[PDB]
């Protein structure tokens, strides 16, 4: 995240940080998720078809530091691992860009709500903010473009819904951007999601619940001029999560 603020998994206790196991032993960050419910992550299938393996996986609820035991956090493996089939990329944009990770601790359990971890609502099918309405991103993504390092601390910043008319402008994405996809950014582009913060949530406010609005997926840059983030569209994707969950 750029910009924006740091927060604690209170804020956000449907994050779901998701990390890699190493050949050799070791554990990268990879992506976001969010805990759809107790037994389901949602995060973005760009974020593993590199390494499509589930045993590779490790899923954390609760936690609030990249590198640090976040007192009452959970860990899973992944029994499943979903990709969506009609995935694509091509230089910037990804299409269909949703996965799905059932997750399952070595007892055998899945999630368990506390003040630290509960479940994000899924939007109603096709129902969208308006354009300019503000909306919330979380993860631990870097914090300026050319930042080595992430964060140690999760983050999380506002950016406004941008139409699908103005985010497919030539000067801003033309047709990269599908009605599949959601535009978000700042009207200064001061504040964004960068590198690490793929798969989070963007979460927004529709008749007084917090809802799954996106996922976070592409840019060009980021906090960049006339190139906002861009959300898979969770509205238009409501069949296929039931159908896999
Ligand atoms: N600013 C949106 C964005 C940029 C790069 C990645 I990777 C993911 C999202």
């Amino acid at each position: 995240i750029i910009g924006g603020e740091f927060t604690t998994i209170e804020n956000q206790p449907w994050f779901a940080a998701i990390y890699r196991r190493h050949r050799g032993g070791s554990v990268t960050y990879v992506c976001g998720g969010s805990l759809i419910s107790p037994c389901w992550v949602i995060s973005a299938t760009h974020c593993f078809i590199d390494y499509p393996k589930k045993e590779d996986y490790i899923v954390y609820l609760g936690r609030s530091r990249l590198n640090s035991n976040t007192q009452g956090e959970m860990k899973f493996e992944v029994e499943n691992l979903i990709l969506h089939k009609d995935y694509s990329a091509d230089t910037l944009a990804h299409h269909n860009d949703i996965a799905l990770l059932k997750i399952r601790s070595k007892e055998g359990r899945c999630a368990q709500p506390s003040r630290t971890i509960q479940t994000i609502a899924l939007p109603s099918m096709y129902n969208d903010p308006q354009f300019g309405t503000s909306c919330e991103i979380t993860g631990f993504g870097k914090e300026q473009s050319t930042d080595y390092l992430y964060p140690e601390q999760l983050k999380m910043t506002v950016v406004k819904l941008i139409s699908h008319r103005e985010c497919q402008q030539p000067h801003y994405y033309g047709s990269e951007v599908t009605t599949k996809m959601l535009c978000a950014a700042d009207p200064q582009w001061k504040t964004d999601s960068c590198q690490g913060d793929s798969g989070g949530p963007l979460v927004c406010s529709l008749q007084g619940r917090m809802t799954l609005t996106g996922i976070v997926s592409w840019g060009r840059g980021c906090a960049l001029k006339d190139k906002p983030g861009v959300y898979t569209r969770v509205s238009h994707f409501l069949p296929w999560i039931r159908s896999h969950t």
